[PDB]
């Protein structure tokens, strides 16, 4: 399990390098597995959960990586603490869940990855990187995390 | 270890089933235990209307009764939304992934904003139609698939 995880992270970071994606995503290991972190700006508009047209190439490049491994995928949405209460997103829970769902719907309906591999998770603002006391800290909180679970 | 923790889980399920019985809730929810923990199962019609993720006003009494039970334990809570295989494509919910996740979210937003349960206790989970109760071959099987599962995680 320990060597497996270090080999997967190495494989993932190598994919990021070979495809010139360092500015679009970062990879790390924690207790969940190997996690891809994508800041909001490479996927969505502010307060929205529709995958941007220019984001589809990036999600395609990630899908090509995900097709080479068997692991289950957990896609997590995270917001900063700024209030959202629109018709489309009545709270940060719905917005964070809608963003994870939107990514998975892309993976399954356009990239044809099996639905049974995915779980959509919304955290609202409960897992800040640090806090929400500055605009810099709020910005890093607005993110999607693609968790490659241990297999 | 196992015995100390599965016996603890056994007692929690009995506590939940007793709460359901004492408060006359059997027709509105069931409880079980599996590898995730102790799970409350609510069929869609006790929470939402068809294809929507807004908690019905009449569902707020049941959610309060569930919140009272949840306040008596420390466990983390995972709220899962599940659909049947019927396709949905509306403005608010472009797919069953979005619909399932928005339903889990609306439940949590009610618990946190109206019942004062701490936000840190929750995660919203959407499974779309990937986890049917049995299948989607019949109307009764599709109906039971449309549900929310409130998972009381282990400690």
């Amino acid at each position: 399990q320990e060597d497996q995880q270090d080999q997967l992270l190495k494989k993932v970071n190598t994919y990021i390098k070979d495809n010139h994606l360092k500015a679009q995503m970062t990879a790390k290991r924690d207790e969940r597995g190997v996690v891809l972190v994508l800041q909001e700006a490479v996927l969505f508009d502010t307060g929205e959960a529709k995958v941007l047209k220019n984001a589809e190439t990036l999600l395609h490049q990630i899908a090509v990586l995900l097709q080479t491994i068997p692991n289950d995928i957990q896609v997590e949405g995270h917001t900063d603490s700024r209030n959202i209460s629109t018709y489309r997103y009545p709270s940060n829970w719905e917005l964070s869940a809608a963003r994870a769902s939107g990514v998975i719907q892309y993976f399954t309906s356009k990239e044809k990855l099996p639905s049974k591999r995915f779980i959509a998770v919304g955290y609202a603002d409960t897992k800040p990187v640090k806090d929400n006391k500055t605009n810099e800290h709020m910005k890093e909180n607005r993110r999607v995390e693609i968790v490659i679970k241990k297999s």
